[PDB]
């Protein structure tokens, strides 16, 4: 039902998850996530996996984050026995229902029944100063949808919100 063309034009965060966890028929499970700033080598965030059912994440960042040029994302995941072809993530970010950027990453070849490592390069959009001020000023109103497709079918959907106020 849901293909990449259904999400590629969205101008708002979705009101609900567009797929159920049962539709993840390929048993894809993300187990590690690490963010590196390509201009300082600084690790900006790193986690390792031990209602929303774990499909929502809250992120606490700093104001400097909104001026980064390029960020390297290291992602580790396991895969079931079904071979996976045309694995694709489409991740859209919004502040106050205004599209900031949409990232389209095609995964490399996925080895079934095994752990895989992939690297995504995030080229940040140049954000206007007024938009920078408002995202710092109103935490958690920057939101994202991450859509995962295998052979042009929605199989995973995650959500997140973001703070750029530090802690
Ligand atoms: C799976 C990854 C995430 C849930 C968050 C990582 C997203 C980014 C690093 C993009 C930041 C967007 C801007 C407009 C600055």
């Amino acid at each position: 039902p849901i293909g990449p063309e259904d999400v590629l034009g969205l101008q708002r965060i979705t009101g609900d998850y567009l797929c159920s966890p049962e539709e993840n028929i390929y048993k894809i499970d993300f187990v590690r996530f690490k963010i590196r700033d390509m201009d300082s080598g600084t690790v900006l965030f790193e986690i390792k996996k031990p209602p929303n059912a774990g499909r929502f994440v809250r992120y606490q960042f700093t104001p400097a984050f909104l001026r980064l040029r390029q960020v390297g994302a290291t992602v580790e995941f396991t895969v079931g026995d079904k071979p996976v072809n045309n694995f694709r993530m489409i991740e859209r970010h919004y502040f106050r229902n205004q599209l900031l950027k949409s990232f389209d990453f095609h995964f490399g070849f996925c080895i079934p029944s095994s752990k895989n490592t992939c690297e995504h390069i995030y080229d940040f959009p140049p954000l206007s100063e007024e938009l920078i001020s408002e995202m710092i000023r109103h935490p958690y109103e920057t939101q994202s949808d991450s859509f995962y497709f295998v052979d042009d079918r929605l199989v995973m959907h995650n959500k997140a919100d973001y703070s750029y106020s530090g802690t």
